């Protein structure tokens, strides 16, 4: 029998992808503020290079009352296919992690922390059952560890602690 | 000359303090519902082991107003000094830590991760110059690391990033 409580395992999968996004974002910052001129910053926010992303073909929830109305199985297994594309993906930033300043970044193995949120969220269902190249990736890096901090931070909101928010 | 500029080294020394903060508190939080009956909880609430408190004795801001006041050097200084006190107290937490199951608690080495942000403050400041035992332990942990983090998010708010907030 299974020893560690549902509600752990919630936390623990949100604490996971929290720091991936913490990761995500900061390293997306100091790149673009390093790197990229000010003119291909706005010109890339009016036209993203979503072609870029691993992730396109995966179906998400568009708005916060979308993601509302999905279960927490749905949820989770819309987080476990999000993740699963980024396993062959994330090798490319590499060299951007390894370069960065960043508390962390340089001697992280992202490969591994995705493989460890993987198995937190196939273990929650079984309960429940160059440089604009790189920057485009981390947007898209950036972007998919948002969602998915968000959708498991809204099952573990509404698993064993019923009133947990952000 | 030295080669990272002060803000990244405001912002590594915030997440490492925050890092810390939280593997204080939700190591003080499972700890607490695991083990100590609510009877316990209540007393302690109203009457804090703060004897206990390595810090017992450094003076810091009572309000965020005397937080305010306070000069980056200032700040910096008593932050040092609350890293500094628990260098040595720190590693009668290790089997709390190693029964934790918050992720990475149980395979942090907390000393370490204590003389990695001692170190990144005193760089800063060159630029600008059984159970109810590890409980209150664990309880003042959490209060000084809380407190470090405020102090570091204030001095990192004013430094070059001169609009930070929390």
């Amino acid at each position: 029998f299974p020893t560690i409580p549902l509600s752990r395992l919630a936390d623990n999968a949100w604490l996971r992808a929290d720091r991936l996004n913490q990761l995500a974002f900061d390293t997306y910052q100091e790149f673009e503020e390093a790197y990229i001129p000010k003119e291909q910053i706005h010109s890339f926010w009016w036209n993203p290079q979503t072609s870029l992303c691993p992730s396109e073909s995966i179906p998400t929830p568009s708005n916060k009352e979308e993601t509302q109305q999905k279960s927490n199985l749905e949820l989770l297994r819309i987080s476990l296919l999000l993740i699963q594309s980024w396993l062959e993906p994330v090798q490319f930033l590499r060299s951007v992690f390894a370069n960065s300043l960043v508390y962390g970044a340089s001697d992280s193995n992202v490969y591994d922390l995705l493989k460890d949120l993987e198995e937190g969220i196939q273990t929650l269902m079984g309960r429940l059952e160059a440089l604009l190249k790189n920057y485009g990736l981390l947007y898209c890096f950036n972007k998919d560890m948002s969602k998915v901090s968000t959708y498991l931070r809204t099952v573990q909101c509404r698993s064993v602690e019923g009133s947990c928010g952000f």
